[PDB]
């Protein structure tokens, strides 16, 4: 029925596969040695496989991007312990930033790394703690990563069919199919993932660290491109703060293409803010532009499921505080569907 995740998960699954450095059975060794807060250690089994001579001239974004995978492990792990990883690794830095250039992704490990394409056999994915619930959280983004790059595609393309197009509807409809795997991830990681384990001994594995003389962020499902996605659906022309910071913050570590897709509908207004002017031209009692607001709304009903649900998971870990972004948004979300409803007023 989704059959668009099919080539999305394909291009995750050649980075998963791919293990230039040879780091498998090294990198499988790290959740012990964060257990023992081995820092000597940590730092010797990176050494054992941290490139020293440059990259290899051959690789190419999917090489570079897998280095970045097996090293990144360990960075998030030496900040976990107290240490900036630049300061305590001699030569990472170069690499780092060598495998920065050669992806055009930030120069550490980012959610895609870790997650999609990081390996799903046991003697092969990749793990900070070794914990079930680290690996419950990264399948909680596998479930909706493909489906959402596919639910990006099929906003840009709603973004120039006309309301009055048979189309819309249907595509409006497809978007919804897609973006209900994000209330899936949800319900997933409310099922498996423990607010406790989650909150005291996974958390403290995703602090910034300091690179090239400023600081990244560390893996998050925060990075998911889903900001994105409604930057072109009803965002893109807001003129609120909090906002506004939260996607640029993002910006720099979601795929270079989603990157482009952002800047290319920042100079224009948002999808729903045109079909809403399209309804009002033809006129909102009109069935066929009815169909289109209906289907609409629906896409706001499944943002919702996601949104809402999420707040709640937060806070039961952060109880265990969230930032208010959360709220912000979930409220900013409201605001943009309840213009769609507006429309569909029939007093
Ligand atoms: C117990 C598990 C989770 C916790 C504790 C959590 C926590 C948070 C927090 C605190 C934020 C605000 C930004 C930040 O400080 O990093 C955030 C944002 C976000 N999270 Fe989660 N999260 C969890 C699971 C998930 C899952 C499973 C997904 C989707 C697969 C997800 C998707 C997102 C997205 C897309 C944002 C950006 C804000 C938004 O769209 O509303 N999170 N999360």
């Amino acid at each position: 029925t989704l059959d668009r995740v099919g080539v999305f998960a394909a291009t995750h699954a050649a980075v998963a596969a791919s293990d230039p450095l040879q780091a498998r059975a090294l990198v499988l060794q790290l959740p012990g040695l964060n257990r023992n807060k081995d820092v000597p250690g940590i730092v010797g089994l990176l050494r054992e496989f941290l490139p020293v001579r440059g990259l290899p001239s051959g690789w190419g974004f999917v090489e570079a991007a897998a280095a970045m995978r097996d090293i990144g492990f360990f960075l998030g792990s030496l900040k976990r312990h107290g240490h900036e990883p630049a300061e305590v690794v001699p030569g990472l830095e170069p690499v780092l930033l060598d495998l920065a250039r050669a992806t055009n992704l930030p120069p550490r490990e980012t959610l895609l790394h870790v997650t999609v394409w990081n390996p799903t056999a046991a003697d092969a994915q990749r793990s900070y703690t070794g914990l079930p619930d680290e690996a419950h959280l990264l399948e909680s983004v596998r479930i909706s990563m493909a489906a959402l790059e596919a639910a990006i595609a099929l906003t840009v393309e709603l973004f120039d069919v006309s309301l009055r197009s048979p189309e819309f509807a249907q595509r409006s409809d497809e978007l919804e199919a897609y973006l209900q795997k994000m209330v899936e991830s949800i319900v997933y990681a409310y099922r498996f993932i423990s607010p406790q384990v989650f909150y005291d001994e996974l958390r403290p594995f995703y602090e910034p660290i300091r690179v090239g003389g400023q600081s990244y962020l560390g893996p998050g499902a925060v990075e998911m491109p889903l900001f994105v996605l409604e930057h072109v659906l009803w965002g893109s022309q807001s003129d609120d703060q909090t906002y506004r910071e939260f996607k640029e913050t993002y910006l720099p570590y979601v795929l270079p293409a989603y990157r482009a897709v952002y800047a290319r509908f920042s100079g224009e207004p948002a999808l729903i803010d045109r079909a809403l002017d399209e309804a009002r031209a033809v006129g909102t009692r009109d069935e066929h532009v009815r169909a289109g607001l209906t289907a609409l709304e629906r896409v706001f009903k499944v943002l919702l499921r996601f949104r809402a649900p999420h707040l709640k998971l937060a806070e039961r870990a952060y109880e265990v505080y969230a930032p208010s972004m959360l709220g912000e948004l979930l409220t900013l979300t409201y605001a943009a569907r309840s213009r769609v409803r507006a429309a569909l007023d029939e007093s």
